[PDB]
C-alpha cells in the first residue's frame, strides 16, 4: 500500500506558514476554552489520535488521507472530544482550502507545541485525501486501563521504540482528562498549556494513591491535584521505562529533542516523501515573528 506525498499545486513554506499563523493566532484568541486551558493539548491530541490508527503491516490508517473527517473515524469513541478541535480548524480550512485534511490536522498539532513553547517540530506537506472507504476500523488507539507490556507491545505497531514510546507519553504535560470523554478526570501537572517536562517529574516525586473515579475507573491520584492514568503510572513499574523517565526528569532538553524526533516520524508514519520533494519547514512561532 504505497501513499506518496503530493505538494498542494504551487505552494511552498510561505504558504504553509500562512496557516501556521493563522492556527497560532486564534489560539490566541480563544483563549478561555476548557477552563482557559485553550485548545492547545486537543490540537496535539488530534494530530496524534489521527497518525494513531497507522498499522506498519499493511500501511493502513496514519495521517496521508485525512479520514478522521469521515463518520465512521469521527465517531470512533476513542476520539471522544476531539470534536471540539475539529471546529476549531474548519474555520481556516476555509481559509485555506487548498490545504489537505491531513495536513491541517498534523499541522495543528505541530503548531499547539511550538506555540505552547515546546521544541521546534521540523513539518512536511504532502498528504493527499483519500476515499471513505479508506477510512480505518474503530478500535487501533490504545486502551489507558492496561500495562507496561501493554503499552510496549501496542507501540509497536507504530514502530515506534521504548525511548520512543516514553518521549511521546510524556508529551509536555498538556491538558487534562475528562471524565464525560473517557471516564478519567484531571490533570498531568500544573502547566496544563504550557509544554515542559513536568510528568516525568511528578510522576517520580509525587505521592501517588491508586483510587476510582466517578465513572468507577481507577486512576492514581496524588495529593497535588494530579492523576495519571494506569498506562502512564506503568512507566515507572517497568525498568527499561523507568530508565528514560529518569532521563527526561533530568535533561529538559533532552527531552525536548527526543519529542521532536518522535512526533515528526509518527505524523509521517506510512508516508513516501519523493527524493524532488521539499525539505521539511520548521515555522517561526507568532512570538519570533513579533505578531
Ligand atoms: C498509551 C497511550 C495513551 C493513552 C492510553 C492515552 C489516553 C488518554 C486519555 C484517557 C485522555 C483523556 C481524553 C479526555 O478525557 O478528554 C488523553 C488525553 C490527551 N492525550 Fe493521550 N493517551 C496516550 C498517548 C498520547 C500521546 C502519545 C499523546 C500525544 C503526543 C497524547 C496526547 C494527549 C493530550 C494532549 C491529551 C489532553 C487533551 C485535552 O486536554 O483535551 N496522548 N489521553
Amino acid at each position: 500500500l504505497v501513499h506518496v506525498a503530493s505538494v498542494e499545486k504551487g505552494r511552498s513554506y510561505e504558504d504553509f506558514q500562512k496557516v501556521y499563523n493563522a492556527i497560532a493566532l486564534k489560539l490566541r484568541e480563544d483563549d478561555e476554552y476548557d477552563n482557559y486551558i485553550g485548545y492547545g493539548p486537543v490540537l496535539v491530541r488530534l494530530a496524534w489520535h489521527i497518525s494513531g490508527t497507522w498499522d506498519k503491516h499493511d500501511n493502513t490508517g496514519g495521517s496521508y488521507g485525512g479520514t478522521y473527517r469521515f463518520k465512521k473515524e469521527f465517531n470512533d469513541p476513542s476520539n471522544a472530544g476531539l470534536q471540539n478541535g475539529f471546529k476549531f480548524l474548519e474555520p481556516i480550512h476555509k481559509e485555506f482550502p487548498w490545504i489537505s485534511s491531513g495536513d491541517l490536522f498534523s499541522l495543528g498539532g505541530v503548531t499547539a507545541v511550538q506555540e505552547m513553547q515546546g521544541p521546534k517540530i521540523p513539518w512536511r506537506c504532502g498528504r493527499v485525501d483519500t476515499p471513505e472507504d479508506t477510512t480505518p476500523d474503530n478500535g487501533r488507539l490504545p486502551d489507558a486501563d492496561k500495562d507496561a507490556g501493554y503499552v510496549r507491545t501496542f507501540f509497536q505497531r507504530l514502530n515506534m521504540n521504548d525511548r520512543e514510546v516514553v518521549a511521546l507519553m510524556g508529551a509536555g504535560a498538556l491538558g487534562k482528562t475528562h471524565l464525560k470523554n473517557s471516564g478519567y478526570e484531571g490533570p498531568w501537572g500544573a502547566a496544563n498549556n504550557v509544554f515542559t517536562n513536568e510528568f516525568y517529574l511528578n510522576l517520580l516525586n509525587e505521592d501517588w494513591k491508586l483510587e476510582k473515579n466517578d465513572a468507577n475507573n481507577e486512576q492514581w491520584d496524588s495529593k497535588s491535584g494530579y492523576m495519571m492514568l494506569p498506562t502512564d503510572y506503568s512507566l515507572i513499574q517497568d525498568p527499561k521505562y523507568l530508565s528514560i523517565v529518569k532521563e527526561y526528569a533530568n535533561d529538559q532538553d533532552k527531552f525536548f529533542k527526543d519529542f521532536s524526533k518522535a512526533f515528526e516520524k509518527l505524523l509521517e508514519n506510512g508516508i513516501t516523501f519523493p527524493k524532488d520533494a521539499p525539505s521539511p519547514f520548521i515555522f517561526k512561532t507568532l512570538e519570533e515573528q513579533g505578531l
